[PDB]
């Protein structure tokens, strides 16, 4: 099971997260799983719930081991309980092993399982610092790279209208041009350092700190671009003005309500481009990805409002520090080199453009009078 038999291994619809499919138990029980780079549990849900297809049957699996804690786990609104134990897990599409690793079995949850997601879990791939219920709860990664001979990295494809996940290697064929490299600052979540921020090639001109108070992230399990409340701001400002030849209710610029224009209307060319620059491996040097309007302006599928093209505005204010969501990786081959403590970044096969603008990762690019951009 090399990286050939990993190509378009991910599924999933539209802001509701990526999702592989995963083995538990003996015999295997298969499950479609979240891929969240954002958290660091494997929790999968192991009891009947409305929103849920399947579940984890621990009594079917003859190799499953209790380990008699529970875990809970709320977030901003929702919220998921569990009991901790181990079994066997396997990825079909990914790499050709089977490893043992701890399990959370999702007993009860709230606002958790969405309605038609076709996810039945979550596997987290952050580090053991934000695992639950503490940091000596091995997270799924280090069990693989622990038992097998597995280097050290992952690397995420995401593409919009699917994808792929790379386990232990690059696949060359799902990038082109250039692999640009930003450090891990700390192995907590995948946490970067942005220097810069450009709509249409306009800074935004504040302090480098502003963009990452107080941490940026790289998370597949969070969809939109959220900002810092003060660059969030400057940033829908930018973006209003840049647009102003249409003007929108401020329901849309929340991420509430849906913008439509009758099919294959769409006027990209009045929304501007967003550059971030991302802090480089040598003193002072960044490169920038940069962001379309494909991106940010988030298509919404529903079959009743099919005769247009509708969107979300996929940038929201956060309160938590930047999230570089799915929105942002999307088009971009991303690759988490846990082994050398980077992310690299390059434009993918399934990248966004039209005829005038592209999807891009450029660099290098200079700064003579900077500071350190962290908190
Ligand atoms: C656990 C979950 C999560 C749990 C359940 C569902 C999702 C989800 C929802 C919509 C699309 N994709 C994933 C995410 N995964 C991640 N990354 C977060 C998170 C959100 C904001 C900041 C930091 C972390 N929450």
């Amino acid at each position: 099971g090399s990286f050939v038999e990993m190509v378009d291994n991910l599924r999933g619809k539209s802001g509701q997260g990526y999702y592989v499919e995963m083995t538990v138990g003996s015999p295997p029980q298969t499950l479609n799983i979240l891929v969240d780079t954002g958290s660091s549990n494997f929790a999968v849900g192991a009891a009947p719930h409305p929103f849920l297809h399947r579940y984890y049957q621990r009594q079917l699996s003859s190799t499953y081991r209790d380990l008699r804690k529970g875990v809970y786990v709320p977030y901003t609104q929702g919220k998921w309980e569990g009991e901790l134990g181990t079994d066997l897990v396997s990825i079909p599409h990914g790499p050709n092993v089977t490893v043992r690793a701890n399990i959370a079995a999702i007993t009860e949850s709230d606002k958790f399982f969405i309605n038609g997601s076709n996810w039945e879990g979550i596997l987290g791939l952050a580090y053991a610092e934000i695992a639950r219920p503490d940091d000596s709860l091995e997270p799924f990664f280090d069990s693989l790279v622990k038992q097998t001979h597995v280097p050290n990295l992952f690397s995420l494809q995401l593409c919009g209208a699917g994808g792929s996940m790379i386990i232990g290697g690059i696949d060359h064929s799902l990038y082109t041009g250039s692999l640009w490299y930003t450090p891990i600052r700390r192995e907590w979540y995948y946490e970067v350092i942005i220097v810069r921020v450009e709509i249409n090639g306009q800074d935004l001109k504040m302090d480098c700190k502003e963009y990452n108070y107080d941490k940026s992230i790289v998370d597949s399990g969070t969809t939109n671009l959220r900002l810092p409340k003060k660059v969030f701001e400057a940033a829908v400002k930018s973006i209003k003005a840049a647009s102003s030849t249409e003007k929108f209710p401020d329901g849309f610029w929340l991420g509430e309500q849906l913008v439509c224009w009758q099919a294959g209307t769409t006027p990209w060319n009045i929304f501007p481009v967003i550059s971030l620059y991302l802090m480089g491996e040598v003193t002072n040097q960044s490169f920038r990805i940069t962001i379309l309007p494909q991106q940010y302006l988030r298509p919404v599928e529903d079959v009743a409002t099919s005769q247009d093209d509708c969107y979300k505005f996929a940038i929201s204010q956060s309160s938590t520090g930047t999230v570089m969501g799915a929105v942002i990786m999307e088009g971009f081959y991303v690759v988490f080199d846990r082994a050398r403590k980077r992310i690299g970044f390059a434009v993918s096969a399934c990248h966004v453009h039209d005829e005038f603008r592209t999807a891009a990762v450029e660099g290098p690019f200079v700064t003579l009078d900077m500071e350190d951009c962290g908190y």
